[PDB]
């Protein structure tokens, strides 16, 4: 009765791919972290009095560069895209990631969410809200603004990307 579910969380480097899942999972925020190895965490969470069983995996750098394989996993039961509102290249290069995830799982039904990070760095935004979100609901997604110090908007994420897997 215990739900499992399979999280990759995907983008550009320094984003906060690892401090958002870091903060989801133990509470708490980190300042460094190994940009190109792949981490994987477990964590344990109920929602609405269902309790799941979550693999997080937290990928390692990716650019317009990166190999996306063609064939998509079948255990893998949602995607989270992360961008930072402080950085332009790393909006670009998530819509360069989103077509090359879309080439690789077709029509398949799992999910896929779009998240701006770093939204506490107010001084040095670069992407509005607006821009986020419309892209968003072009890619018929959930949309989150998200800071990795905010251990709430961390757990409405990975929470969110759980709502939309069960939809
Ligand atoms: N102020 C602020 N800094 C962040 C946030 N998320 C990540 N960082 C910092 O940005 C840098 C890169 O974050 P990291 O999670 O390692 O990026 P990754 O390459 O996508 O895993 C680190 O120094 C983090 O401490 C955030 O939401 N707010
Ligand atoms: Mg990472």
């Amino acid at each position: 009765q215990s739900k499992s579910r399979k999280i990759a969380i995907l983008g550009y480097r320094s984003v906060g791919k690892s401090s958002l899942t870091i903060q989801f999972v133990e509470g708490q925020f980190v300042d460094s972290y190994d940009p190109t190895i792949e981490n994987t965490f477990t964590k344990l969470i109920t929602v609405n009095g269902q309790e799941y069983h979550l693999q997080l995996v937290d990928t390692a750098v990716q650019d317009e560069y990166s190999i996306f394989p063609q064939t998509y996993s079948i255990d893998i039961n949602g995607y989270i895209l992360v961008y930072s509102v402080t950085s332009i290249k790393s909006f670009e290069v998530i819509k360069v990631i989103h077509g090359k995830l879309l080439d690789m799982v077709g029509k398949v039904q799992i999910p896929i969410m779009l998240v701006g990070n770093k939204k506490d760095l107010h001084m040095e935004r670069v992407i509005s809200y607006e821009e986020g979100k419309a892209l968003a609901e072009s890619w018929n997604a959930a949309f989150l603004e998200s800071s990795a110090k905010e251990n709430q908007t961390a757990v409405d994420v990975f929470k969110r990307i759980i709502l939309e897997a069960e939809k």
